[PDB]
C-alpha cells in the first residue's frame, strides 16, 4: 500500500492561479478558490492531503469515477474534462475544475505546485531507439567521479545520490517525474539523467520540464504498433530538439553516426554534434584499443582540440558511441573527461551487455535485445578479431509482434556460430509455434550457423554454456534486467544473470 514518491514539503500553489495559469475553468457557478495545492496525481490510489485529482478519461474508463475516492483519500480539488464534469457534477464534496484537454497541462501544473524542480537541477534528457540506458548509466557515473550528485530515471529503475529508489516509477507520467525531480533536488541532486522516449514526447509525459541538455543516440525502426510510420517516430522524438517545441532542450547534443542523427543535427536548437564511426564532428572518437575481455580504449576528441585517453568499462563496439555521447553531455553539464574517467571506467548498466565472471575463460553476457534491429547491433556489436565463436540464446514474446519472429532467427542465423531457439514469455499463445518461426527463420539463412532448439530456457543457457571454449562470446538475449517467465497467465522468476551465473558455476 505504499504510495508514490512526493517532496515532503512542495511549496504548492493556489488552485486559483493554476486555473488561470492553463485555462481551467470552474465546473460551475462558483469561483475557483484560492484554495493550497501540494500535490497532483492522475490515480486515485495515490490521491493524499492536499492533492488535486486529475479525473481523466482512458481505457474504457474514466478517472472522474474515482474522483470520490480520491477525495476521501484527502485531495481537495478535481481537474477534469468536459465528459468527467457531466459525471461529477455535485457529487463530490471538493472544487471541481474543467480544462479542455487536461493531459496536456499537467506537466505545467505539476511543475508549478512542485516549484519547479528542473529550474533547480540541471536535466538532461537522453533520446533514440537504442542506447539510451547505456549512456545514462555511464553519465550518472561520470556524475558521481566528479563528486556531483546525480540522480537517474531509467528503464531499469530510478538512482538518487547513489542509492536506489524503489518508490518511484520507472515510467512516471509528467506529475510523477516533476514530484521526482523535487525529491531530487531536495536531496541535494544537481544533475539529472533520464531516458526520454519517443512514447513520453508523444503523450505529454515530459512536458513542464526544462532539458539543459538533450542528446540523440540513432533511429531504427521500433515502436510502429504506436507510430504509424517512421516518419511519426521521427518527429516524436524530434520534440527534444526543435526549437519551436516547448519540450525542446537548451542545448542538443546528437550523434550523427545514422540518417536520422544527421537529419536530427541539421534542425536542432544549439547543435553540438558526436561521432564514432569517423565522421567529422564536434566530438569524435579515435584510436579504439582492445582492453581485454570486458573494456575498451578509446580517445574522445573535444571541440577545443583536446585529445582525452578514456576507458569504458563494457563490451560491444557500439559501447563507444554510447560513451562517447556520454562524454559530450558530460561535457555540457560542466563535467571534464578526466574527472569522469574513473566512473566511464567502472558503470556497469543492468541488462545491457551485462558481463557475468564466475571464473570461466569465455565472455558470459546478458542483453535486453528482444527485436531483430536490436538483435543484429548487438551481436554486430560483439563481432571482432578477440571474438572467437559467438553464440546467442534467445526467443520471443508471445502476443508481441509475431511479424519479427523469422526476422530474429534470420539475423541471429547471418552473425552467430550458435543459434539457441528458446522460450521467452509465450504468454497465451503455444509456445512450440513460437520457436517454429524463429527456427524458420534462421534456417532460410544460407550461412554456417548451428541451430539448437531448446524450449526450457535454464537448459538452453545450459547447453550454450557447455558449448563454450576459451575465447568464445556467449549471449542471452532478450530479458535484460527482467526477471521472469509468463506462460498461461502464471509467471514464474527468471532472471537472465542469476541463471547464466549457476550454470557458469556448475560447469565452468
Ligand atoms: N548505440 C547503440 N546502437 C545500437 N544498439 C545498441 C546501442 N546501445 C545499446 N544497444 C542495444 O540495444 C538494446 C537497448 O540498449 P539500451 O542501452 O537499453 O538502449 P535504450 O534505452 O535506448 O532502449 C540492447 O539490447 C543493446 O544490445
Ligand atoms: N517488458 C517488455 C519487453 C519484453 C521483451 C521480451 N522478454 C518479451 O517478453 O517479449 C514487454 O513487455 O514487451
Ligand atoms: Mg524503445
Ligand atoms: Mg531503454
Ligand atoms: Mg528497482
Amino acid at each position: 500500500h505504499m504510495m508514490n514518491l512526493r517532496p515532503s514539503d512542495p511549496v504548492g500553489a493556489s488552485l486559483r492561479h493554476l486555473a488561470e495559469q492553463v485555462h481551467a475553468v470552474p465546473i460551475g457557478s462558483v469561483e475557483v478558490p484560492d484554495l493550497h495545492i501540494s500535490g497532483i496525481t492522475l490515480r486515485s490510489q495515490d490521491a493524499r492531503r492536499g492533492d488535486l485529482f486529475a479525473a481523466l478519461a482512458g481505457a474504457s474508463a474514466h478517472g472522474a469515477d474515482h474522483a470520490a475516492d480520491a477525495v476521501a483519500r484527502g485531495a481537495v480539488a478535481v481537474l477534469t474534462d468536459s465528459a468527467g464534469a457531466t459525471r461529477l457534477d455535485g457529487t463530490v464534496p471538493a472544487p471541481v475544475l474543467v480544462h479542455p484537454n487536461p493531459r496536456t497541462v499537467l506537466g505545467e501544473l505539476a511543475a508549478t505546485v512542485y516549484g519547479r524542480p528542473a529550474d533547480r537541477l540541471r536535466v538532461i534528457g537522453i533520446t533514440g531507439t537504442s542506447g539510451k540506458t547505456t549512456t545514462a548509466y555511464l553519465v550518472e557515473a561520470g556524475l558521481r567521479a566528479a563528486d556531483r550528485v546525480p540522480g537517474l530515471i531509467g528503464t531499469v529503475g530510478v538512482r538518487i545520490d547513489g542509492m536506489d529508489e524503489p518508490s518511484a516509477l520507472t515510467t512516471p507520467e509528467a506529475p510523477d517525474l516533476q514530484a521526482l525531480l523535487a525529491v531530487m533536488a531536495d536531496r541535494g541532486v544537481d544533475t539529472v539523467v533520464m531516458e526520454v522516449s519517443s512514447h513520453a514526447l508523444s503523450l505529454h509525459r515530459v512536458d513542464g520540464v526544462r532539458f539543459a541538455v538533450g542528446g540523440f543516440t540513432n533511429l531504427s525502426r521500433d515502436h510502429l504498433d504506436f507510430h504509424p510510420t517512421m516518419a511519426d517516430y521521427f518527429a516524436a522524438k524530434a520534440r527534444l530538439f526543435d526549437p519551436q517545441a516547448p519540450t525542446c532542450a537548451e542545448r542538443s547534443v546528437i550523434c550523427i553516426d545514422d540518417e536520422a542523427g544527421r537529419a536530427m543535427l541539421a534542425g536542432a536548437h544549439r547543435p553540438v554534434s558526436v561521432s564514432a564511426t569517423g565522421q567529422r564532428a564536434d566530438w569524435v572518437a579515435e584510436d579504439v584499443r582492445f582492453a581485454g575481455p570486458t573494456a575498451q580504449d578509446f580517445t574522445a576528441v573535444d571541440p577545443a582540440g583536446v585529445r582525452h585517453r578514456l576507458r569504458v568499462g563494457l563490451p560491444g563496439r557500439f559501447n563507444i558511441a554510447n560513451c562517447l555521447l556520454a562524454v559530450a553531455l558530460l561535457d555540457a553539464v560542466g563535467v571534464s573527461p578526466a574527472q569522469a574517467a574513473p566512473g566511464l571506467r567502472t558503470a556497469t548498466v543492468p541488462g545491457r551487455l551485462e558481463p557475468v565472471d564466475r571464473g570461466q575463460d569465455f565472455l558470459a553476457l546478458v542483453d535486453y535485445a528482444h527485436k531483430p534491429g536490436a538483435l543484429s547491433a548487438v551481436l554486430d556489436s560483439l563481432r571482432a578479431s578477440a571474438t572467437g565463436r559467438l553464440a546467442v540464446v534467445f526467443g520471443a514474446g508471445g502476443n508481441r509482434d509475431p511479424g519479427k519472429r523469422e526476422e530474429m532467427g534470420r539475423v541471429a542465423a547471418e552473425r552467430a556460430d550458435l543459434v539457441v531457439v528458446t522460450d521467452d514469455n509465450p504468454r497465451d499463445e503455444d509456445p512450440a509455434a513460437i520457436r517454429a518461426a524463429i527456427v524458420a527463420g534462421a534456417k532460410s539463412v544460407a550461412g554456417q550457423a548451428q541451430i539448437v532448439e531448446i524450449a526450457d530456457r535454464r537448459e538452453a543457457i545450459d547447453h550454450a554454456v557447455r558449448w563454450a571454449g576459451a575465447g568464445d562470446v556467449v549471449l542471452i538475449a532478450g530479458k535484460g534486467h527482467e526477471s521472469g517467465q509468463t506462460r498461461g497467465g502464471q509467471t514464474r522468476p527468471f532472471d537472465d544473470r542469476a541463471e547464466l551465473a549457476a550454470a557458469l558455476v556448475a560447469r565452468t
